[PDB]
């Protein structure tokens, strides 16, 4: 599929830089025709057949796809896609607030859009892959948050997918860490690492080391502190059990997780 190749400079203004990955840098832009302003995501496309610099055009593709399906308030919505020799530019929603220790009352606030967001996706087979606090972002910092970066989300047709997916290891579920078959299952733990660190500030596998980190995830070496969680609800400690679950199939899914007693009204 090919994307507008008129110069993206003779429809927006780009202005301050909001974000910045390996193969992409975001900036602020505002669109000439309507005053409009988005969030403009440059990334860098492959020179070469089998370069490892760049992100392949099966890559970009599978993100500009799955990202003209969402229309949801709490996921990030694309606007336009131009394109150069050099990068694919994604004309993004603008979302301005940056990224999200916290009240139970608070982290469930923010917690409930976060599931909001993953029950859409969810529902329309979407693996996002790569939920972490980085990838919460709000509107304006009781703000309205937005899920961003759909940049190893895929479409979960066949109830998993076997392919090259790793995100950051403090935050991947033991599937991803021993490179087996994922599904929407893989988002619901990323969910409780985001729980246990919105409710205590500290993060439950994270070792010394990027190695050591992914060992405790696929042991499952996690614990409540007393000294961060003396003051945590039990139910809200019973929420991050049943989704720090070895087992994806034993899991809480995103309708459970919806409908489990910290969560439902």
């Amino acid at each position: 599929t090919v994307f507008r190749q008129e110069n993206v400079d003779d429809y927006y203004d780009t202005g301050e830089e909001l974000g910045s990955g390996q193969f992409a840098v975001v900036k602020k832009c505002r669109e000439k025709s309507t005053g409009l302003q988005y969030a403009a995501k440059f990334i860098k496309k492959r020179r070469t057949k089998s370069s490892r610099r760049g992100v392949s055009r099966e890559d970009i593709e599978r993100e500009v796809s799955i990202l003209k399906e969402i229309q949801h308030p709490n996921v990030i919505t694309l606007h336009e896609v131009y394109e150069n020799k050099t990068d694919v530019i994604l004309i993004l929603e603008l979302v301005a607030g940056g990224e999200l220790s916290l009240t139970e009352e608070e982290a469930t606030e923010f917690l409930k859009q976060i599931l909001n967001g993953v029950y859409y996706l969810h529902s329309l087979q979407i693996a996002h892959f790569d939920l972490k606090p980085e990838n919460i972002m709000l509107l304006d910092r009781k703000p309205r948050i937005k899920i961003i970066d759909f940049g190893l989300a895929h479409k979960i047709d066949f109830g998993n997918e076997f392919k090259n997916i790793f995100g950051t290891p403090e935050f991947v579920a033991p599937e991803i860490v021993n490179y087996e078959p994922l599904g929407l299952e893989a988002d619901m733990w990323s969910i409780g690492v985001i729980t246990y660190i919105l409710l205590s500030g500290a993060s439950p596998f994270l070792g010394d080391t990027k190695q050591e980190t992914l060992a405790n995830v696929s042991a499952v070496n996690y614990e409540f502190e007393d000294e961060y969680f003396s003051n945590t609800s039990a139910l809200a400690k019973d929420f991050i059990r049943r989704l720090l679950v070895k087992d994806p199939k034993k899991r809480m899914t995103i309708q459970d997780s919806l409908q489990h007693p910290w969560i439902k009204p």
